[PDB]
This record gives C-alpha cells, structure tokens and sequence, in this order.
C-alpha cells in the first residue's frame, strides 16, 4: 500500500497539499507588507511580537532563516522545510519533541494513533488554528499556543537542543 520514491519539492507540494498550504499561512503571516518575500526586518519582527523572542534568541535564528538571502519567497520557505531534518522526524522523534521540548504529554496517545511525523510540523505551526482544535482534540488554548509557537520555532529555524 505504499512505496518509497524520490520526490521534488514541486511534486510534493502536491502529494503533501495541506504541508505546502500550511507553510504559505506561515508566510503570508510573517509577509507583512504582502511583497511576498520576506526580508530580514519582516523576520525579526515576527520572532519579536508574533513569538514573543528576547533580543538575543533572534540573531541565530534570523542566520537561519535567511542565510545569504535577504528576501525569502513561499517558494524558498517550502524548500528550506522540504530539505529539512526535521521534515523526516519519525513519530517516535515527534513524540520525544512533544515531551522533553514541548512538554505536551497530554497530546501523545493522539498523535501516535494518528502516526503522524515530522511533515505535520508545519500544520502543528500553522496561524489557522483548526488542525489542532479540531483534528487533534486540543482543546486548551494555552495548550495549542505552545504546540504552535514550539512548532513555528523549528519549522522556521531548525531544532536546536
Ligand atoms: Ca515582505
């Protein structure tokens, strides 16, 4: 019932629609003048107010999200997360995320039912906040808050710890 195959990032926009569409809210949300790219004053801004980041957690992460590229499109945040380590993340990974980083443990027999990996991160960070309430039965709003800022963290930058 299921095969191992080499994908592009184009062809897994579509195998993986609700990933993609995920990763494009991200954007739109961090794009704040709608250019669609966003720049380096766009991103700290974004770990600023919509992550609630202390000035010197930014510097890092900003090295990450953007490397050499000051304007980083829909197209370039898909790649980046397409090529990432963390897209590969193994339910059990995800569980261990959930319970050492996020510390989450109420949220763990739901997502190992679920076999869900590391391909759902985006969807976990998503500013729509439907997939956790309703897909995931997270009721708390506290609880989801955690989920989606911890999650917005290592799609955009990477895990680190
Ligand atoms: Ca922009």
């Amino acid at each position: 019932v299921t095969r191992n195959v080499e994908v592009t990032a184009e062809e897994e926009k579509i195998r993986d629609k609700l990933g993609y569409e995920a990763i494009r809210d991200i954007h739109r949300d961090m794009d704040d003048d709608h250019s669609g790219s966003i720049d380096r004053n766009e991103s700290t801004g974004f770990m600023k107010e919509d992550m609630q980041m202390r000035g010197s957690e930014r510097t890092r992460r900003e090295n990450k999200f953007h490397g050499d590229d000051d304007a980083i499109t829909v197209d370039d945040l898909w790649e980046a997360w397409f090529e990432s380590i963390e897209r590969t993340w193994t339910n059990e990974r995800l569980v261990e995320w959930l319970i050492n980083d996020v510390n989450l443990p109420s949220i763990v027999e739901a997502v190992k039912a679920k076999k869900i990996d590391g391909k759902i991160l985006p969807r976990f960070a998503s500013p729509n906040s439907d997939f956790l309430n309703k897909e995931l039965g997270i009721k708390s709003s506290v609880y989801r808050q955690k989920l989606r800022l911890n999650s917005l963290d290592v799609v955009l930058f990477g895990y680190k710890d």
